């Protein structure tokens, strides 16, 4: 039914440049807080490691509506990239006013989740 996360911020808000496809695998529970877990898509980012993509400003909440000093949810963060695919869509955004997030991340129970980046360039 409602699939792990959205790309809200390039289908609403902007055109994708650049754009990578990362396999995020997940933990056995993690499908239900993953297929059930609500992440702000969106003034995300991610950081390009020539070799690893983290979540950077991409916060999982499967259902922590009472946060505190720091609640974690379950994602832990750290997205997988093909390093020739962190490089290359992740290289366009550092032109200038661009940003990058993984616009849509989908979520499997065989540890596959396929994650779509959009660089989105605002000039």
């Amino acid at each position: 039914m409602a699939p792990v996360l959205e790309n809200r911020r390039a289908r609403h808000d902007y055109e994708i440049l650049e754009t990578y496809e990362a396999g995020i695998a997940l933990k056995g529970t993690e499908v239900k807080s993953l297929r059930a877990g609500k992440v702000d898509f969106t003034g995300s980012f991610a950081r390009f490691e020539d070799g690893e993509l983290y979540l950077e400003n991409l916060y999982i909440a499967p259902y922590e509506k009472g946060s505190y000093a720091n609640v974690d949810p379950r994602r832990k963060r750290k997205l997988l990239l093909h390093k020739h695919e962190l490089r290359r869509l992740l290289g366009k955004v550092e032109q200038k006013g661009l940003t990058l997030v993984p616009l849509k991340i989908y979520f499997n129970e065989r540890g596959y989740a396929k994650v779509l980046l959009g660089l989105a360039r605002g000039k």
